[PDB]
């Protein structure tokens, strides 16, 4: 039962790493231009389909080698996806494209119990991520892992809001309100990581990536032993949960303040504790080509006490001691420009513990 | 509640019927060798990535016109999937190809309770073949059924024995002895035919096309409610269990006689009465590209006492008769070139009966 995992703060035993190794710049698609920040526009416009700056990746490939050395020192078994070329051109009968990267597990992969599940995505470069993570699920497989594949869209063009407001525009938040992304109802899909769990329960976020749709087939496929519960905050882009509303330990959650949740009621009547974070310290002058400077409260839980967090958040660190909580300080600053902190990198594969509820 | 079938002959009230439009010679690969007839390959040679002769396609299309006919009449509603051009290619990391038709739902689809699984396939021209049943697989996980779509292969070398003693050799017959195929256990692959249903149990074939990793993958997805068993029999080349073991009531199971099942005991201890149908008469001359001659077998129940069986066999059609069963005789001897008879061109979707045990 090498598998088995129902939040996020039981004690670490096992957890997948990702790789930078040959990650490419996406396609500027609709999609991809709905993530990304003015600022960036350029360097998708010329790099697409290219591979990110390779001086850049051999430092993040450091450090995620690092982590884990650091991982291993804790006491956690590491397994890693296979090596692929993400430039490789693929082309279904709807579309053609070139990946991406095997970087994030937690963007694909979610462990719900004994049961792990492969997101379908909602990109088109993501299509065949998958792929880099076959040797080690069909390892645990063979050991007795329950194993699903979530419907695999077609990802054509009637998937995606052609004429989103991408361009800027903030309405987004508008649309938003109602609910209303660059991804349409048109069929299911999701990221993994737009779902965080607390044994019993799941909350998702509606984002660009995940649609009602793929959230009712998750509740769906998952009820009756777990309940899905949608939940929102003030963003105007919206891609993953787990730099919003990361969950700590049994009701505690770290909240963004940037991104305040619109169901924090909910919580609060359940007694949970809700800290909000400092702000990253971050560089201005670093790049985050696929996210904002809020990877700092992306942080791992190696056990309910301890924590790995980033060695430049300084704040964020501090604010964890005095909470009792053991700070594993490991540097991920050139890691971070691909998307995402500790929490992103991995996939907590087995967490020793058992199914509770924890919102009574 | 539309989706709801837990065995082959309750009361037929929703069924999806193929198509024969745009179907495509696939191309001649190790997978596809191994199952045409010496006879044929000559035109797998000349035809691979073509469209199969588009003056038998007419006719088939014209005698499942009719069959659809039929069955309105016969008060069942019927689907069909979205027309498509098999001819394009696509391309995956691991392979590139033509595609084949959506003629057999029977192969892609199976209805077990109020879900629908979508099996993953074994043939590189069918890696696409679910994306002719989405609309209609949207609509009834619109409507609540659940949807389950197996682990897609990524059909890589790996996958096929690329050795196999295809040429003609008949040791196959040992290889089959040993449960050894042109597919490996590299990873999970089936067709939906190669299982057939019987209440809480169903039963399966390891074939060309269904590895045990397929099988057991089956077995535990639907545990504990359904018991997968698996069968074999006397066969040099399986493909789907339909034209071999046909459960056509609780208890009564059409056994081909030239494929006897080495389990047959099983099912005598339980009190089931095994019928061998009387041979075929098809004639040699008529094109049979993907099958034997056995799609006389290949019965659809519309209910215990009413198949749907093909015009020009009669000896089959006495049979039934002598047992009580009205026979709805409907001609579809050019789409019997394509590869199935009427279980083989539908998936029932919806049959009126309860989840019960016929094996006691
Ligand atoms: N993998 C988590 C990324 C979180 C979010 N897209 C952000 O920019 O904060
Ligand atoms: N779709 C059922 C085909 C059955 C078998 N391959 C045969 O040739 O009899």
């Amino acid at each position: 039962c090498p598998v088995s995992s129902y939040n996020e703060w039981d004690p670490l035993e096992e957890v997948i790493v990702g790789r930078a190794e040959n990650a490419c710049v996406p396609p500027f698609t609709i999609e991809v231009k709905a993530n990304t920040y003015e600022k960036y526009w350029p360097f998708y416009q010329k790099q697409g389909g290219h591979y990110f700056p390779k001086d850049h990746l051999k430092k993040a490939v450091a450090e995620i080698e690092e982590m884990c050395n650091i991982l291993k020192t804790e006491g956690v078994t590491v397994r890693r996806p296979d090596p692929i070329d993400w430039s490789l051109k693929y082309k279904t009968p709807d579309f053609e494209s070139t990946g991406l990267y095997s970087a994030m597990p937690r963007d694909i992969l979610i462990v719900v119990g004994n049961e792990i599940i492969e997101a379908p995505m909602a990109w088109r470069s993501r299509f065949f991520e998958y792929r880099a993570y076959r040797s080690i699920i069909k390892d645990y497989f063979h050991r007795g892992a329950k194993w699903t594949t979530a419907p695999k869209p077609t990802m054509a063009d009637e998937l995606y809001n052609q004429d989103y407001p991408i361009h800027s525009v903030e309405d987004r938040h508008k649309l938003a309100a109602q609910g209303k992304f660059v991804t349409t109802e048109f069929e299911p899909c999701f990221d993994a990581a737009d779902f965080i769990r607390a044994g019993r329960d799941i909350f998702a976020q509606r984002s660009q990536v995940t649609n009602y749709l793929g959230i009712e087939w998750m509740r769906r496929h998952l009820a009756p032993d777990y309940r899905v519960h949608i939940i929102s905050f003030k963003d105007p882009n919206p891609m993953h949960i787990d730099a919003t509303f990361n969950i700590i330990g049994p009701g505690i959650v770290l909240s963004n303040p940037d991104r305040p949740c619109h169901q924090i009621d909910l919580f609060k009547k359940a007694g949970w504790t809700i800290i909000t974070p400092p702000t990253p310290i971050i560089p201005d002058d670093h790049p985050l080509w696929m996210s904002s400077k809020w990877l700092s409260m992306n942080v791992l839980m190696l056990d309910e006490k301890r924590v790995m967090v980033d060695a430049n958040e300084v704040p964020i660190q501090k604010m964890f001691e005095k909470l009792g909580i053991t700070t594993i300080k490991v540097n991920i600053r050139n890691a971070n420009s691909l998307g995402g902190g500790f929490h992103c990198w991995t996939c907590d594969v087995r967490r020793r513990g058992t199914l509770q509820s924890y919102l009574d």
